[PDB]
């Protein structure tokens, strides 16, 4: 049976942290949701890169639960999703569920803005990790991609291939990600 | 005064190799034209992400010329590239006034169909290679990115970052480059 990713996606997203997930988890063979958090329509990313979500969030919810949530950076996207009730609802259900957690950037600050995952070691993107401390809640890491248990974190666009392998790989296994790895061209 | 790029849009791009560069060519501070091949509705890239162009190319061709014209690869993408006459006119115009043409993965295989820069030495995806080598045009290169004059390719999607670097690098010099690679967290 195929694994379900549901990547939420808010206005000013990091489009390349948007992108990279969904692309490379789709070639895993994994089943992704780009759901929209604002509703329908197309989602304006931080560089001005216009993307058409599959799904309203307040739908994809319904279809729910899934194997992993996905949360993009973008400082301006990732306050959007550290606002947001309906994504507090669904990162507290999920980690309930022992559920995979996966955040990139500055998304990791929503797990903290929703009290998602305390305790663990996780890592940010370098300006972020002040605003990730704040209160002592988790421990900080500088290593590209973080995984503590069902809460993976990473650091960055430049980071991103390597963030999605590791869904992959805790999703569908080791084999899988380097199968999926070797035709992407990676150092 | 700004550069300016062409990247042009068509039905089954590899939507990471079109999103990288879009994204950091924007962040060096280039003005980026994201240019439906089909004309101005959403593109349906090759693993389902959807995309909406900035304009049609034939509205962007009226507000040419460009620093670089941008091939995104995926395998239909390039196709639909490399069937275009209003590529190949581009193209074509571009070569002519000694402006970069930049072309990633099965990209490359478009400026075969249309017999630009013969002689140059390049690489593409490994898949990619025969298609490329068919009469032996061009010398073949492994190397990650190759930028032979204004003939710049690369690989995959896990070349896109340095393929994207180099088109900045190309355009608005070493330093930009260096400035704009460090926040990204790239290896
Ligand atoms: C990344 O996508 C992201 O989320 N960044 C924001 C980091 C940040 C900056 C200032 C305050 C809080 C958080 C970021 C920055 C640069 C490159 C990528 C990203
Ligand atoms: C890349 O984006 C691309 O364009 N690929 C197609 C390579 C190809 C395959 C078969 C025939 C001709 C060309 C490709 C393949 C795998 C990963 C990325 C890309
Ligand atoms: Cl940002
Ligand atoms: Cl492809």
């Amino acid at each position: 049976a195929s694994k379900r990713a549901l990547v939420i996606l808010a206005k000013g997203a990091e489009e390349m942290e948007t992108v990279i997930p969904v692309d490379v988890m789709r070639r895993a063979g994994i089943k992704v949701t780009v759901a929209g958090l604002a509703g329908k329509d197309p989602v304006q990313c931080s560089r001005d890169v216009v993307i058409c979500p599959d799904a309203s969030l307040e739908d994809a919810k319904k279809e729910g639960p899934y194997d992993v949530v996905v949360l993009p950076g973008g400082n301006l996207g990732a306050q959007n999703l550290s606002e947001s009730a309906a994504v507090k609802e669904i990162l507290k259900e999920q980690e309930n569920r022992k559920g995979l957690i996966a955040a990139i950037c500055a998304g990791p600050t929503a797990l903290l803005a929703h009290e998602i995952g305390f305790g663990s070691k996780v890592t940010t993107h370098p300006l972020a990790k002040d605003k990730m401390m704040n209160g002592g809640h988790y421990t900080y890491s500088e290593n590209r991609v973080e995984k503590d248990g069902l809460i993976l974190t990473s650091r960055g666009p430049g980071t991103s291939f390597e963030f999605a392998l590791a869904i992959v790989e805790a999703l569908n296994g080791k084999e899988v990600a380097a199968q999926v790895k070797a035709p992407l061209v990676l150092k």
